[PDB]
């Protein structure tokens, strides 16, 4: 529709999997909130617009449609008021900070030397699929309730998960382009349900201190539980993000210092500089780059766009986190950037309610990692290649170290 932008028309779906940085660094200098017909919504791709959106009274939380399609209702990422209100209050007290420092060391610190073990020896390694996933989805799966459920299954999960809600391309009539593509997340939550409808059935007779037994009883009158089909779409919520974006956080802070070696070496000799070498890792590579949303709920003009009332916008804070209006040369890692605010956790309402509990298990893991192999280089005969619009992430991390 916009002539001086017709160019969007030509970009595909496969491009912005690939490598959304080109298209992304265009609209943040042309158009700050686009259309982008193949996504069939408006994208933010500043730091600005995102933070707007993301911050404003006259929008409101929605999902993608491929994501609605996903997870459906009610998502917490998706809804508003009363509910969000309770499934926020749901979700938050296994996350406070004060709750988090009392168990979450112990937790991942025999978690991190467990996995590390299987390898730490061999001289070579394939970080993404035997350290960064399985720690971030052990970690969370024994908090949740589910160590039963093998980190192999939980790491099959969640990339079924995230391929169906990023399965956004439409067609010119804004009809899915590739409706098959939600199969396989139709299977992931067919399993799911199998694996956790007996561990609801339990928890609702016998509560434990698993976080699922919490959702189900914590603040509700006696003798009642939340009916499992009100909360299974933020257990789908949990077993995608929360799941899959820890270890894209540290794999992409270890391929972000890789290119740096000086600032591994410095990382490795102190090891308290790796909360900074994370925050820089989420500006760079954000694992959730734009899967999120939101929905104007009156007319409203942003950046110089009049948008009319129910109008989805699509947040790319992995754009954002590249917005030249703040950061030099966002594209290289730098773990000496001087700490500035970023988006890789959102903003306002509906920002992350995981945030602490996330840099501490990222945190944890890079430090046992780093203890374990300190002299960890990566393998340049292999190349590091990163996938993901919604979520993005390397796809292998293939590294070496002198046994
Ligand atoms: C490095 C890892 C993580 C990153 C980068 C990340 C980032 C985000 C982002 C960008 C959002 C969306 C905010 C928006 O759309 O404005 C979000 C939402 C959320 N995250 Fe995190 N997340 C991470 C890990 C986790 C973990 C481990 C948990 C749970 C233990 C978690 C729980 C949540 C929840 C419940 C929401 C939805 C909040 C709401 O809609 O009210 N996140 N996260
Ligand atoms: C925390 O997990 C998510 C965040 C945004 C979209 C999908 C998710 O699973």
């Amino acid at each position: 529709e916009r002539p001086d932008l017709a160019w969007l028309d030509e970009v595909t779906m496969t491009q912005l999997e690939r490598n959304p940085y080109e298209v992304y660094e265009r609209l943040r200098a042309e158009a700050p909130l686009a259309f982008v017909p193949v996504l069939g919504s408006y994208v933010a791709s500043t730091a600005e617009v995102c933070r707007e959106v993301a911050t404003s009274p006259d929008f409101e939380a929605v999902i993608t449609p491929a994501g609605g399609r996903t997870f459906g209702h009610p998502a917490i990422i998706g809804v508003n008021g009363d509910i969000h209100a309770d499934l926020r209050s749901m979700v938050e007290p296994a996350l406070q900070p004060a709750e988090v420092d009392r168990w979450i060391d112990d937790l991942v610190r025999p978690i991190a030397r467990r996995y590390l073990e299987r390898f730490e020896n061999d001289g070579h390694a394939e970080l993404v699929a035997q350290y960064c996933e399985p720690v971030s989805v052990r970690s969370l799966g024994d908090l949740l309730g589910l160590q039963e459920v093998d980190s192999d299954k939980l790491r099959e999960w969640f990339a079924k998960l995230n391929r169906s809600f990023t399965n956004a391309a439409v067609d010119e009539n804004g009809e899915f382009a590739n409706p098959e593509g939600f199969a396989e997340g139709d299977q992931a939550k067919a399993e799911i349900r199998a694996v956790v409808d007996p561990l609801i059935d339990k928890w609702i007779e016998h509560p434990d201190d698993s976080a699922i037994s919490h959702w189900l009883h914590d603040g509700m009158p006696p003798g009642q539980t939340r009916d499992r089909e009100y909360i299974y779409p933020t257990i789908y919520v949990y077993l995608l993000g929360a799941m899959q974006e820890p270890g894209h956080g540290m794999a992409s802070t270890l391929v972000g210092l890789f290119s740096r070696p000086e600032q591994l070496e410095e990382v490795v000799d102190d090891p308290t500089l790796i909360p900074r070498a994370i925050a820089e890792g989420l500006r760079w590579t954000s694992p959730i780059w734009s899967a999120g949303a939101r929905i104007s709920t009156k007319p409203v003009t942003i950046a110089g766009v009049d948008l009319p009332a129910g109008t989805p916008v699509m947040l790319s804070y992995g754009s954002a986190n590249h917005d030249t209006g703040k950061y030099e040369a966002p594209s290289q890692y730098d773990l000496h950037r001087p700490p500035l605010p970023h988006l890789a956790f959102g903003a306002g309402n509906h920002a992350c309610a995981g945030i602490y509990f996330a840099n501490h298990v990222m945190r944890i893991a890079l430090e046992e990692l780093f203890e374990a192999i300190p002299n960890l280089e990566r393998d340049t005969r292999e190349g590091v290649e990163f996938w993901g619009w919604g979520f993005r992430g390397p796809t292998s991390l293939h590294v070496t170290w002198e046994v």
